[PDB]
């Protein structure tokens, strides 16, 4: 404290973070019931092919779990909580849909995988935009004030 | 700048954090260990089951740990930041005891694995918490609201 | 709102935040162009030599990019901003390095790892420095409190 939060302007951000750790956890949970249905034991990671694809699902969504996280806040915070949020949850749902695919057949993973690989590259634009309106002026503002610069003249 | 800093709201948030890092280094360092050991050379993720068991450790313990952050965070400023760290603190010792069991034996790992997701379960329900008592009683209002509405009648 | 923001204090993380993300994104568009190269097909993550390393390449940094964004995040609100954005810049570029060299040989993955591991290192000393600048004044103060105590006395 602190009189003032800012939990206000990132709840949105929050509740869509707790949200995708839930549905990994779910993943987590099809992995260890995949291992159980096909007897695979740990370590190994190798057996049969239903398995072997809810485990790499899984592995998948892990290793694009990070990059999600990091844009969502950066998307939210410099261009639009709510438009971010917004993306946030089609791709997590895009994920969900992948990770569903992927246990029935590799080929019924493409769809929602490419639904997931749109909704994020839609949050990595906003957040380009938005540090790019963060930064942009400043920067201009400074090189025309060095070209003024000219002066004592024109 | 800025004549107010909130790093004393997180603080602790991100000593934790930074623990965690180092924890994730350490097991880093184990796998280079153990593939000098037992003679595993990069790429190739297979050998002795030692070495398979210290491996999948060390990849199991990377796959939660941005779980980890996520709900350390949103705990920590949506429901309490002592709390939060000291959940952070006890999943992170749970997840040594889980490293070094494992290492072991696939056995060993067992016990402090569940003592890792309990820890995580908590921070869990008090990010979930924290985000309901946020948004719960705005909602409740606005729905009340509505309602009301009757009017211009009781 | 809040009628200010902390943007200013954070934007030089959020664009390395957002250039690591991209790194990552191109690292993943480099294995899927080694899948179809040498004919790999989802799940399974075995093959010729070069798509194993390309492969591996992605993975150990997926595994790394975690780590770097706590301590790119702790080490610039607790240390420096800018401080903390040139170590991860020089981090990214060192990664960037590691993955083409491991795609061309293991043995040339080495150099640009070293110069990644430094970096990091160099972001967790100061994530530490800042730290401990942070809570070390105040435990001193409350020990040398507790001592004083004496009195009554002296
Ligand atoms: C908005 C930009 C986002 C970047 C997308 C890049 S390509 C898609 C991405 N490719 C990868 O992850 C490559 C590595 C992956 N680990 C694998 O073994 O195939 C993927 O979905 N792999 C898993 C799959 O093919 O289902
Ligand atoms: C509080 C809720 C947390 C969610 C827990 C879900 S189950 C536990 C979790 N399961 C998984 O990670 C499955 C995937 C894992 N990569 C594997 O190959 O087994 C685990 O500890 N796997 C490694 C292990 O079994 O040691
Ligand atoms: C500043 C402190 C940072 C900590 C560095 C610890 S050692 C380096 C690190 N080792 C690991 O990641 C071990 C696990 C890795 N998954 C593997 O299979 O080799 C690495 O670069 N592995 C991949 C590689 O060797 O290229
Ligand atoms: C590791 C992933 C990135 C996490 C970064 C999130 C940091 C947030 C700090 C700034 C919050 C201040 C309020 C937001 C300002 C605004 O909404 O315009
Ligand atoms: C990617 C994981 C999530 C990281 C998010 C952390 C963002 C923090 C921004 C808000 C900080 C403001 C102070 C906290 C308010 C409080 O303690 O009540
Ligand atoms: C999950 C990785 C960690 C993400 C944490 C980032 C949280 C930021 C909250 C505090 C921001 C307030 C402004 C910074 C204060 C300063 O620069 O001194
Ligand atoms: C624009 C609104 C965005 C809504 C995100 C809410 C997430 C709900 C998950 C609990
Ligand atoms: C102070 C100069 C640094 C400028 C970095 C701009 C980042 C743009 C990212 C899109
Ligand atoms: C801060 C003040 C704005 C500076 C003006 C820069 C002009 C170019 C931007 C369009
Ligand atoms: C309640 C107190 C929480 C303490 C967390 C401190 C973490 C120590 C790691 C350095
Ligand atoms: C504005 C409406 C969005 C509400 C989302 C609530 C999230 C609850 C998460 C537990
Ligand atoms: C903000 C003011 C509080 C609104 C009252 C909502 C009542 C239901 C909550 C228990
Ligand atoms: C000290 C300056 C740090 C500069 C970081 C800018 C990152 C550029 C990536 C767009
Ligand atoms: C309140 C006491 C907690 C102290 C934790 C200090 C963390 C130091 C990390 C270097
Ligand atoms: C907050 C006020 C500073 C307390 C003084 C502590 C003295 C030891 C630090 C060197
Ligand atoms: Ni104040
Ligand atoms: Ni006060
Ligand atoms: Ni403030
Ligand atoms: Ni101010
Ligand atoms: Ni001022
Ligand atoms: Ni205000
Ligand atoms: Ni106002």
């Amino acid at each position: 404290h602190h009189h003032h939060h800012h939990k206000d302007e990132v709840a949105l951000l929050a509740a869509v973070t707790l949200l995708g750790v839930l549905l990994q956890a779910y993943f987590s949970l099809q992995v260890i019931s995949a291992r159980r249905a096909f007897r695979v034991s740990p370590p190994l990671t190798t057996g049969p092919p239903e398995f072997e694809r809810v485990y790499r699902a899984q592995v998948n969504c892990s290793e694009y779990f990070p990059l999600f996280l990091a844009t969502l806040w950066v998307a939210g915070i410099f261009f639009h909580e709510g438009a971010a949020a917004l993306c946030g949850l089609v791709y997590l749902f895009a994920r969900l849909r992948y990770f569903q695919g992927y246990a029935r057949s590799a080929q019924l993973r493409l769809a929602p995988l490419y639904a997931s690989a749109r909704a994020l590259a839609l949050l990595v634009a906003l957040a380009a935009l938005g540090l790019l309106a963060h930064f942009l002026p400043a920067a201009l503002r400074a090189a025309l004030l060095g070209r003024l610069r000219t002066l004592l003249p024109w």
